[PDB]
């Protein structure tokens, strides 16, 4: 009942995806603390390092590791806040953002402080500048999160200003950039501003659209304002008044249309003459986050699960 | 340039429309008040009475008459509101109820009220308890084409919802009601709200999509709306609006078969769902040929 | 606690009901099946005075009696499927119309019955006139609404229309034998849509405490997170917002007859609107029905 | 009138008002390329540096001027970027940051450029550590200064909620704390992001309340969008806003009173909370008083 509208957008996978996922994996199965065999299997089944190569396919290949890492984490915690209050999980989150600057060491008897720790201390010790240019958009990401605006009302135009954030757009961006080597201008970012705000709407969606069920879940088993269902299908099928897959397939359309627009929005910048050899690199990239993201949505047993 | 998405409704129109057509366009010209020939030619190619048989393509023989009658005059009389003031307007549409109501004698020299007095009297002649149960429906939608709207921040949601209650719809509804002799209970026409409401916004959001090209000139519309609100082009917005369209008939569809998988779906009721499935693809054809939204 | 601001409107109550709260209280009591119950502490006829201070003297009991049948009504349907009330009420509409004949032997029914045959046989017009908005209100009580993000703008648009207080606006007229013409029930939409919107924000104001004890939907959460600041600090917000109600409704009417002209029935409707506001906030906070 | 509500807040002035008015007054006159005599006293009785110490009552005695430079050439330069396409705007600013940097040298026969590479060398003089942590939330201003104002759908809570991360009302916090030299850490800034919020809020509304006049000769304001959501005027939507205003400002108390409570109050957030009260009531005075809201 899910058939995607077609794409122009081809995925593209990083070579070093099966090693790369080798050791990252094993290092948090063997780190991180698991609550039981169950969850650690569910763990390698997410395939979170598969979706950091669909993401950054063209990353370098010694840095292709450092982001399976930080969004591997990411994910692990994003989970762990929705079983946490608004509160709860802001306290959770703010503790380690001075871990991740790198100003107070790790309790470590505490995987996630450690872990979140020797991730950043490993990404600044390869590459400073490009490392510490991820260090805001994350903390940008982390306290949308838990935000008060998860609650308040809010139709789709507010909902895709709120999830740019809590979806990470700039977070993985940044990323993105590191893993890829490919500085951009303070002029270079303004430039494509609306190129990043049309791709985060795109990602976003895309993963409300999979993710609809496993939220819808949570929903009815986490806690109150942690599992808070906060998605495009939920508040489009409120909007309408339709099914939360009709929604789908509409917001689907949608994301094409978001597609449509990144490559107007693109030949728009080469039209004018602003296309950088950086740019290029770089809108491309965010064309590879787009189809990628969609295809691990597609397939992952994270979206396929009770 | 904008192509429909797949359907499973198709439009239909009403075996006498050739028929009917001459009939209601014979009597208007030989009534209405026309300016001047150049109006009337316009009139008969605005065929209202054949827009009224595309959308109620099942209506009785011996009763569409009566629809593209009531709609033609609701017609000419919107366009000529437009060039009336507000006030000038309501106390025009005002003085009309009375008349259609048959509580006032109609100056036979003012063709809008011996048309509309006779148009009512000679409804109940056919059927009293069908025709006085339009009433109100036309009269609320006569008061309607008068009154403003009042701006507010409006989001999707609340822009499908307030077409939800259209009442130009709802006229559309009892019209055909009318038309096809479906004489619904209460408690029929109860069961068929969420129906009615789906209805609604897909006639809504149908006009929407192929009048902003229009509208658009010097402003609430799915069309604008939903461009804003997904920063996408108007034009991307309009391909979108019309996948949803498609949601809706697909809803009418399972609303229909889960009314009747419950021991709820009626003789009248399935006519009469059957019938707005029929005004939604007519409405469709109709939104992408008139001349109502050309240029 | 919770300082109402200043306001021009005083409310005012309806001479007879002491006399009228006595009949009626006693009439449902003597009939009605709610088997222990703090009926009679229950304002309901004294609640309906303080609405219509200005019904006439021997239409007031209709008034009294319609709320109270339709509020004890309304308190049943609690106690059953949003579709066995919606028959439940469904079945009161032609009994309501005088088509169908009451089973005796059911209280509601010939309670209905015999209301509505009384108000045909003292006002057959205008108690008319008046079957459709309650039967708005009974099709209403029983319905579900689906939940839709919902901002202040919307809420208070949605309020505007509010069937119930649509409801208190016929009744008001049919008590006070106000006969509007279409024109004039034309000439009122906006302060019509600013009283009922007045009437809500109060009650919400006021029932929101008890309300918690939960989704919600009201004014007073709403612009609590709208604007991020307690239910305490929305209810004073929300309470300015309602003098500034009260305030477009005195420029309404002052419009009005600077206009075509108000009408003596309309400068009587307009003036009973006001009774509705300033009665329906005394009323509100009152009433034991927002007690925890 | 108005008739603003009872604050428990107040507008305080700083005490050298009058002498670093009259100094950096002076220095703007001699350097800044004022087109004509009018332009002149159109400076000098705008007062930059009066606004400035209204703002920041509080700041050192040796660093306020600092503030009423940056704030005066950047009002300045605002004023003009209106008179430029927004490239000719964007590009206009842009030069200035590398040069604001220290990085790019100036053209000093270009006022604009040696006035603001002069005036980041002295703030980095004086402390370099808190003049380069200014360095971003200046530029973020700055570049913002040009962007393009997306038209959407917006209520209240949307509104306000995008007016607590107004880059303006950041930048004024963030200079306030240079010219307090309140050197806070990430960790005691992120335990006042609420009242950071609030007070953003209380700026922008209080704003919002003197300059709808103005603004009314694509209008996002508090005033225009409560207006039409309550439908009421604007003058009385200007008056609910008032006491939301006071609502606030009790709001700002509370935050600052559990902060002590929680024992997470530094001298520095003592400082710094006050600080922010001050600019509530200062930006109120000059929300009063200020031609830029004229006509
Ligand atoms: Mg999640
Ligand atoms: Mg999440
Ligand atoms: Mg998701």
């Amino acid at each position: 009942s899910l058939e995607p509208p077609p794409s122009t957008f081809q995925p593209l996978c990083h070579p070093l995806v099966e090693e790369v996922s080798k050791e990252v994996d094993g290092y948090f199965l063997q780190h991180w603390n698991f609550p039981n065999e169950k969850a650690r299997k569910k763990f390698v089944a997410a395939g979170f390092s598969r979706v950091t190569c669909l993401y950054f396919p063209k990353a370098l290949d010694d840095r292709i590791h450092f982001a399976c890492r930080l969004l591997t984490v990411l994910f692990l915690i994003d989970d762990l806040l929705e079983y946490m209050s608004f509160e709860e999980g802001s306290a959770y989150n703010e503790k380690l953002i001075p871990i991740s600057r790198g100003d107070v060491l790790p309790d470590r008897s505490i995987p996630v402080e450690y872990i979140i720790y020797d991730l950043w201390e490993s990404m600044r010790a390869h590459d400073r500048e490009m490392a510490d240019e991820i260090l805001e958009p994350v903390f940008l990401f982390m306290r949308a999160q838990t935000d008060r605006t998860r609650a308040r009302p809010m139709g789709l135009g507010g909902y895709l200003e709120y999830r740019e954030r809590d979806v990470g757009k700039e977070l993985l961006a940044a990323l993105m950039r590191f893993s890829m080597g490919l500085k951009l201008s303070p002029s270079e970012l303004q430039r494509v501003r609306e190129i990043d705000a049309n791709c985060s709407k795109h990602l976003s969606v895309v993963n409300d659209i999979y993710s609809y069920e496993k939220e819808l879940y949570t929903s009815k088993t986490a806690h109150s304002e942690g599992g808070i269902l906060c998605t495009s299908v939920q508040i489009l099928a409120q909007e309408a008044d339709v099914t939360a897959e009709a929604a789908k397939r509409v917001l689907f359309v949608m994301c094409r249309e978001w597609e449509l627009r990144h490559q107007l929005l693109v030949a728009r910048l080469s039209a004018e003459g602003l296309e950088t050899p950086g740019l290029a690199a770089y809108v491309e990239g965010l064309e590879y986050q787009m189809s990628g993201n969609e295809l691990w949505s597609q397939t992952t047993l994270r979206y396929s699960v009770v």
